């Protein structure tokens, strides 16, 4: 059945709740972003109103064939009325088109649902600064102090410098980057830019990227693999067997692969700085796991919450075990006692 942390009290609304059939009492289904664990259940046969960003609505129409009459895109940073309730969509700093949602309940309660997010100090100067938030529905993916990672800017600097050096030493090297969803486009786009190449990919993935409103995208991507020396493949193919296979397909144009797997966190982060990352190598194939995250680190999450000072926190991630739930609640209480709210 639909869990309570997907329902907005005092409304008929749900958030990321498309796999439970008809939720009794639901007049409007919000979708924070186009990732499969959140959209699971949507299709051309859906006949209730879906509220989301413009980019998410492009993906619903083109990838899932949801009928246009049920897609309700909202502009960001704009007070809107939905079924008699004021709402605002804010940028979540997650993947393209991802939003947080501010609900202003008729009784005076203000609720923020972060969706998935990477907390940032820039959020402290949005429309959130303007009123008090009472309840926070929080993306707790990495809510434990072991989870540190570098800035996205540091990680892209590492990837650009690594790729540029490799291809300048060997102009017959191919760069490959893995993907299994939208998000993390900066990785492959930054590397193609420094090398003077377009990124080559499948027709399915090209279609997906053409929904994202990224400026000048026609200049950066292509379905012609032969004309490109940065290729995108499914994340599942980023291993020695899959890469050896791919190299066969390129017909002797290339004699080396340098491949990137943008993981979330990996326990090399507890010890290893970004400067010190090394690849796994077999023969003429090297694989780099780089910690490019689109979720908050522990410290970024803590700063956001201690700034916002909510009265009540409802976690939306890691809620399935008692040990996880009790650990998170202990951190929430520390943060509140340290900051004095
Ligand atoms: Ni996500």
């Amino acid at each position: 059945t639909c869990p309570f942390y997907k329902k907005i009290p005092g409304t008929g609304f749900t958030v990321d709740a498309f796999q439970y059939g008809v939720v009794e009492g639901c007049t409007a289904y919000f979708l924070t972003h186009f990732h499969s664990d959140h959209y699971a259940g949507l299709s051309k046969h859906f006949t209730f109103p879906v509220y989301c960003s413009e980019i998410t609505g492009n993906l619903l129409k083109n990838k899932l064939h949801v009928q246009e009459q049920y897609i309700h895109p909202l502009p960001l940073d704009t007070e809107c009325i939905v079924n008699g309730v004021k709402v605002v969509l804010l940028d979540a700093n997650h993947c393209p088109g991802a939003v947080m949602i501010l609900f202003y309940l008729p009784n005076g309660t203000v609720i923020l649902h972060t969706g998935d997010f990477r907390a940032d100090p820039s959020m402290e100067r949005s429309l959130l600064a303007d009123q008090k938030v009472h309840m926070l529905y929080l993306d707790t993916t990495y809510c434990s102090p072991e989870y540190t990672f570098p800035s996205q800017q540091e990680v892209i600097r590492f990837a650009i410098n690594t790729a540029f050096e490799a291809v300048t030493l060997n102009p017959h090297a191919l760069v490959v980057c893995g993907t299994y969803s939208i998000g993390k486009e900066k990785v492959f786009l930054a590397i193609a830019d420094v090398l003077g190449s377009k990124v080559g990919m499948s027709q399915e993935k090209y279609k997906t990227l053409q929904c994202l409103n990224i400026p000048e995208i026609n200049s950066l991507i292509t379905t012609d693999m032969c004309s490109s020396l940065v290729h995108l493949l499914p994340m599942m193919q980023i291993n020695f067997k899959g890469l050896q296979s791919h190299l066969k397909k390129c017909g002797g144009k290339y004699n080396q692969i340098l491949a990137f797997r943008p993981t979330g966190w990996t326990h090399s982060n507890k010890f290893t700085r970004i400067a010190d990352v090394i690849p796994q190598t077999k023969g003429n194939i090297s694989i780099y796991g780089i910690p490019y995250s689109e979720h908050s680190s522990y410290l970024e999450m803590k700063r956001f919450v201690q700034w916002l000072k909510p009265q009540k926190i409802i976690p939306t991630v890691n809620v399935g075990t008692w040990k996880s739930r009790s650990t998170m609640e202990k951190y929430f209480r520390e943060w509140k006692l340290e900051a004095g709210y």
